[PDB]
């Protein structure tokens, strides 16, 4: 997997973002995050990639893009994964995985498990 530049657009909610990205618009969801807290996932991803000097897409290695047309990638803000930091802080469960694409799920359901021990928001 590599991770590829893109810019931001603009925030979106919890899990979805649009980015410029190959020089053209595109809405991206992350992968393998569930939004069950939607005002409060929504407000930590914006703040998250807003504030970002570095916006970076890595498509996992199945299916690209959904049937909506999103692009199905980890999203990373200055070198650090959103979908991870999201669940990490309690403010989305882990998805099942959606066509191949969990190179990243047993990482992320780590994160899930620790926010889950510390009954953090979603966890309460």
């Amino acid at each position: 997997l590599h991770k590829e530049p893109a810019t931001l657009i603009k925030a979106i909610d919890g899990n979805t973002v649009k980015l410029m990205y190959k020089g053209q618009p595109m809405v991206f969801r992350l992968l393998l995050v569930d939004i069950p807290y939607g005002p409060e996932a929504a407000a930590f991803t914006k703040k998250m990639v807003e504030n970002a000097k570095k916006i970076e897409v890595e498509f996992d290695k199945g299916q690209r893009t959904d049937k909506y047309g999103r692009g199905l990638a980890y999203i990373y803000a200055d070198g650090k994964m959103v979908n991870e930091a999201l669940v990490r802080q309690g403010l989305a469960k882990v998805a099942y995985v959606y066509k191949g694409n969990n190179t990243h799920g047993q990482h992320l359901r780590k994160a899930e498990a620790q926010a889950k021990k510390e009954k953090l928001n979603i966890w309460s």
